[PDB]
């Protein structure tokens, strides 16, 4: 299993949104369940892997997650499709960070890290 | 039901000599909203090398897959029959100097999830 997207650094100002790729390919053997997590590490703390984001059993967590509640979303209406990338809205400093896209489809995983800048 | 997907004793250490076969305990509880397919999977940060968080066995879409997984191949195996019911444990034979490290036990039922930790001891 691939996570196409390279590690990358992402600098966005205050308020803008930020696209967070994560896109993914399976090998034959992947033939289990879908499943889909974004981990954030904030810079601003030192609490590390905190889950923001999770596709599972074909359902979508977001706002059920504290951190970004109610800014962080999928960006695909096929994650299926191979596109796990993630939006977060009217960005914060305090979501400077490193962010970690996680894909598995049994056996198959895959992680990436993309870091984050916000900008006054 | 606990208040959240929760495991018994999060973080631990296990002693066996060389040989010898360790038992490492993952006991869960799930909270109500725990409603999605049961997924477990451990991981392998070894004392003897860089490498961290390498997946050893997974269970997912109610199949296990173990020695698809090269670390420990053929010698780590969940040693419960019926996993749902809150048994991930798991175990590992033959414990060999190479098998010290921090083993990860990731206990996920949609949207819950939990972890433990036990660090591994192997004795001469």
């Amino acid at each position: 299993l691939s996570i196409t997207t390279p590690e990358e650094m992402i600098e966005k100002a205050k308020g803008e949104t930020a696209y967070l790729p994560c896109k993914f390919t399976l090998s034959p053997e992947d033939q289990g369940p879908l499943d889909i997590e974004w981990l954030i590490s904030p810079a601003d703390n030192q609490k590390v892997d905190q889950v923001i984001i999770l596709y599972s059993g074909d359902k979508i967590y977001d706002d059920y997650y504290p951190d970004l509640k109610g800014r962080v979303h999928f960006t695909s209406n096929d994650l299926k499709s191979g596109d796990a990338s993630i939006n977060v809205t009217n960005l914060q400093l305090s979501d400077i960070g490193t962010y970690q896209c996680k894909v598995k489809k049994a056996p198959g995983v895959a992680n990436k890290k993309i870091h984050l800048v916000v900008l006054v």
